[PDB]
């Protein structure tokens, strides 16, 4: 399995665009909560499809998969959140129907400034000029990645895979070979700003929760107690 | 600057370690706590003066400064304490007299959870072979992309210079191109582990000084509170 074959099959495995719709009235701290949970609920059913067609995955343990899926969850829909957001300054794309502008978030408390940090981080992909085909190798490392604990040597070969598919569409770019390199270390370190606004996010979510100001869904429910 | 004399200013700026000791008793959770936020209060003395020996940081704005170390803090100590406990497997040598063990995390509520992320980043360090200059540069490019923000450009140029360096001490080495290629990336994936650590890491400490257990009081808490 090549570079190249690695990188179509992620194409392919690519999750479908949920869509949501305004709620038909002004945003209140409730319908926003709603709006987003219920969206992040649909899109975790596809991420699940999505780990499985991605080469090895399924043949790690059963516990492994769902502890990675646990884990990086939330990293991978802000990821694919700013992805869709990258050429809309000031605006988050949640759903193609759902798009939220930045003081739009003074809605839920302490929501505003989580999305200042992926609008920021989003900035930053969009001043990198972050590609179609690097967005799916990054996306899938921080899936293989994620967790931080026979099995464990497949996931060592896979990420080894993932990240030797990344530096070869970084390759096919034609340029410099000490670009190549400096564009991997810019990409890469923006992994910890993706991973940090997806840690202040769960503690969002998690406190949403706890104030009870949001009912559960079946799926979601699952990966926030974790 | 060249990378190694840019290396060599970082080698210059690591400043001393910071002496503590067991307490009189056991560990009490007060205690261990007292001695944490104290090893902490105490280093960050340090890393001012780390983060001022620091090629271009004295040269960004004053509250550019102050937003990079507010934002970082955490995750430049932990990084050090992997560092000093690479070479000591199940153990977080806090400071030469303070060598806590997994099993001695179970006298802190819910500190227990980090030691086992903060050992298990260490390992990962301890079998990529972590060489020392590579240790210096990835604690400055921590420092350098920790928040996520004329004083714009010198910070993107500032990092590039680390990348540039640590990339140079990745070929001394002399290794295959590909083999240079996975050693950054995978240098560079295990800084989102540290970010995560350092982000659970404050959570408890902020959690603990509501519980009051912790009288984190004079300039940690500057660190703490933003
Ligand atoms: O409390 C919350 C709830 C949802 C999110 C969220 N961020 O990015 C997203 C992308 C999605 O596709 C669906 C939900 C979210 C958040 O950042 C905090
Ligand atoms: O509540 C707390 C208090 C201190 C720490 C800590 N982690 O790593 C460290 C490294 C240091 O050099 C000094 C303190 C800490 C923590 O993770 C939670």
């Amino acid at each position: 399995l090549s570079p190249e074959q690695l990188v179509l099959t992620l194409l392919e495995a690519e999750p479908p665009h949920v869509l949501i719709s305004r709620p038909s009235a002004p945003f209140t701290e409730a319908s926003m909560m709603m709006s987003l949970t219920k969206l992040a609920d649909k899109e975790l059913v596809h991420m699940i499809s999505w780990a499985k067609k991605i080469p090895g995955f399924v043949e790690l343990s059963l516990f492994d998969q769902v502890r990675l899926l646990e884990s990086c969850w939330m990293e991978v829909l802000m990821m694919g959140l700013m992805w869709r957001s990258i050429d809309h300054p000031g605006k988050l794309i949640f759903a193609p129907d759902l798009v939220l502008d930045r003081d739009e978030g003074k809605c839920v408390e302490g929501i505003l400034e989580i999305f200042d940090m992926l609008l920021a981080t989003t900035s930053r992909f969009r001043e990198l000029k972050l590609q179609h085909k690097e967005y799916l190798c990054v996306k899938a490392m921080i899936l293989l990645n994620s967790s931080m604990y026979d099995s464990s040597r497949k996931l060592a070969h896979l990420l080894n895979a993932v990240t030797d598919a990344l530096v070869w569409v970084i390759a096919k770019s034609g340029i410099s070979s000490q670009q190549q390199s400096m564009r991997l270390a810019n990409l890469l370190m923006l992994l910890s700003h993706v991973r940090h606004a997806s840690n202040k996010g769960m503690e969002h979510l998690l406190n949403m929760k706890c104030k009870n100001v949001v009912p559960v869904y079946d799926l979601l429910l699952e990966m926030l107690n974790a």
